[PDB]
């Protein structure tokens, strides 16, 4: 309840999520219904790569930028996820910022943290931000969590591997 | 650096302070003080306060800040951009939130931690230090003083 990562995972949630997930779905559903490749799937889907290599600002070829999701100021972005050339699926993807401060920690001395305190305190975000949207009444069933750690990766294969099995 | 204060002054400097303060000084020159005022009540009440801070005008990432005039005696006394730090509001959530676990205690030991990490980080941050103060306080009061206490003494 002290560390650095839950610092992190309540901001992120009392900040930005429960401001934004409560009217997701109806801007998705209003896009959907108004417009037609695919649909886009219901949920916020949120990158979550453990070793904190997170763009500056966002992000695979086969993740092309389709348009923004509408208001009823939030910016939110719609990614062709590509397979073989072709449109496999189709949703609103994102990476969770505070592995960038996460990142940022390790790198100046003033922190300290290191390379494993950083790998740990990113496994501790995920687990805390999880059981957090878990109970969340703004975050039931629009918002899913995509942890993984580069060790041949494709991260339009991640995505792809969770919007298959939903 | 160790705690959940630590977390929340290294992601505001991340993910705000450095992408707003490089272009400050050159939207304030355009249009006041030439610094950002950030208020931090140690108690983490942060609502929006005092009729003695009046909303001039905005400051045609980062998004926008407001312009206050500052009164005494019913006199402008100064002009400058302030805004709250918003890190303080998640403290205080935190606080009122179960599945947080964090006392008034926990919330006002790391809100004086998250003051003084924020020093040390815009002390050396290349964002620069002519652009940026921070205002921490604890109500036992007129907020409008306070920041006139570090606008007349620069
Ligand atoms: C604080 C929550 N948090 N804690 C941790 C740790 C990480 C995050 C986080 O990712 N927050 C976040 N991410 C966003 C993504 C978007 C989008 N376009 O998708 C929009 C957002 O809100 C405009 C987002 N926020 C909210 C705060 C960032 N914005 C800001 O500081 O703006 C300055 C400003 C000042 C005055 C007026 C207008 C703006």
């Amino acid at each position: 309840h002290m560390s650095v990562a839950h610092g992190l995972a309540w901001s992120y949630y009392i900040g930005y999520l429960r401001l934004i997930l409560p009217e997701l779905q109806a801007r998705i559903r209003t896009y959907n219904q108004h417009y037609n490749r695919g649909a886009v799937s219901q949920r916020l889907y949120i990158l979550l790569p453990l070793d904190c290599g997170v763009p500056d600002n966002l992000s695979d070829p086969n993740i092309r930028f389709l348009d923004k999701l509408p208001q009823q100021v939030y910016s939110n972005s719609i990614y062709e996820l590509l397979e073989n050339g072709q449109r496999a699926g189709t949703c609103v993807l994102e990476y969770a910022t505070p592995l960038q401060t996460l990142f940022a920690m390790s790198q100046y001395s003033q922190a300290g943290f290191s390379r494993e305190d950083r790998l740990e305190q990113a496994k501790l975000f995920c687990r805390t931000l999880e059981d957090i949207l878990a109970d969340a009444p703004e975050s039931q069933n629009n918002c899913r969590l995509i942890a993984y750690q580069e060790p041949s990766f494709s991260l339009s294969q991640e995505v792809l591997r969770h919007l298959r099995q939903e």
